[PDB]
């Protein structure tokens, strides 16, 4: 899907305007966007980064990285998704960076989501739902999620997020109501972030291909 | 001034400790009396699950075994203080920055006993500012959002870092007449780690220290 990823990333460049501080996602599709952004870096002020990995990639291209606390709100955030449904609700966090992704997206006027066709699904959940948890809460949250959803939480054992937390991946869900599930999981003490983007979903979905399809 | 009231509230809370329990333990100056009282009955408990590194040191100083919540599983009893307690037993917590692990252990516990002196009783929560634990890179965003949503005044508790590596915003000037609603709303903000309202899961028993303590 490398060509589809690159084509989606190049289409997203059309949304970058002179003088922007661009919010930058994480992952293999975003890698193509970082490479393309480097070619126009004379036109931008810099980037706010959703992961230490993305920060290193931006810096390797000479792009200035700015903290969200310093930039304030942004106009544009570009990132990928592990799954995207027909209502533009997403599962994110396959690379464990969901928390800073969700924060930067929240601070951005428009979220342009770049995907290849394999990410389009009719019902979220075949890709397990990532949930970032305070480590000492891990087993409690797993029990609660099992009780609430009937899904199967599994610790992504050994993975530590940029924020020092652990990840539970919730298997076997059919998330037909992501708005509700996100709101309910957000209430559990020890949950740091839920990998559903539904309260604040993608504004634009770019599906890579020749030509890209813009939803 | 309130030292005797704190001591007496903690004494009454000991009456809820059953032989063999793993006791969930809060944080703060009122809980300090409860930790010292637990030490006096240490032969009657299996150990304790601790809401802060500070409480862990105080428990270990008395030879009480400290057990991880991941290992204990759910608990029967959690005992902790509060910065404010309204008439419906909704609480503001986090004055000592330990609200997140406190809320987690309280959630895992069947009965939450809250030990307070009379100065913690309020008709409406909010004169004591509401603590919110935040991801550091989200701090300014969350402050803007809370200001817009509530009309309150967020202030960074600058320099304070929680046991979880996060920062604290204290929200001033709220009159929180519906704590469960505000808690639910603030919990939806990306970058909020924990909200210092205990309302969805509130105190089951409130012990107000005095001679004798009042059990509410």
């Amino acid at each position: 899907m490398s060509e589809a990823k690159r084509l989606a990333a190049e289409k997203a460049i059309e949304y970058v305007e002179d003088g922007m501080i661009v919010g930058v996602g994480t992952g293999s599709t975003v890698a193509y966007f970082i490479d393309a952004l480097a070619r126009i870096q004379h036109r931008i002020k810099g980037a706010v980064s959703s992961s230490e990995q993305s920060t290193a990639r931006l810096k390797q291209h000479g792009i200035e990285v700015i903290e969200l606390n310093h930039s304030g709100n942004l106009s544009l955030y570009v990132d990928g998704a592990d799954e995207c449904d027909a209502n533009k609700c997403l599962i994110k966090g396959g690379g464990a960076a969901l928390t800073r992704e969700k924060i930067i997206a929240e601070a951005s006027e428009r979220f342009i989501c770049i995907i290849d066709p394999s990410k389009q699904v009719p019902v979220l959940g075949r890709f397990p739902l990532p949930v970032e948890v305070i480590p000492m809460a891990r087993s409690l949250v797993a029990r609660q999620i099992r009780d609430m959803t009937g899904g199967q939480p599994t610790w992504r054992e050994g993975v530590v997020t940029d924020n020092g937390n652990q990840i539970l991946d919730i298997h076997n869900l059919q998330i037909t109501d992501p708005e509700k599930l996100e709101r309910e999981l957000n209430q559990l003490p020890g949950v740091v972030c839920v990998g559903l983007f539904a309260r604040r979903r993608a504004d634009v979905v770019i599906v890579g291909g020749e030509p890209p399809v813009v939803l």
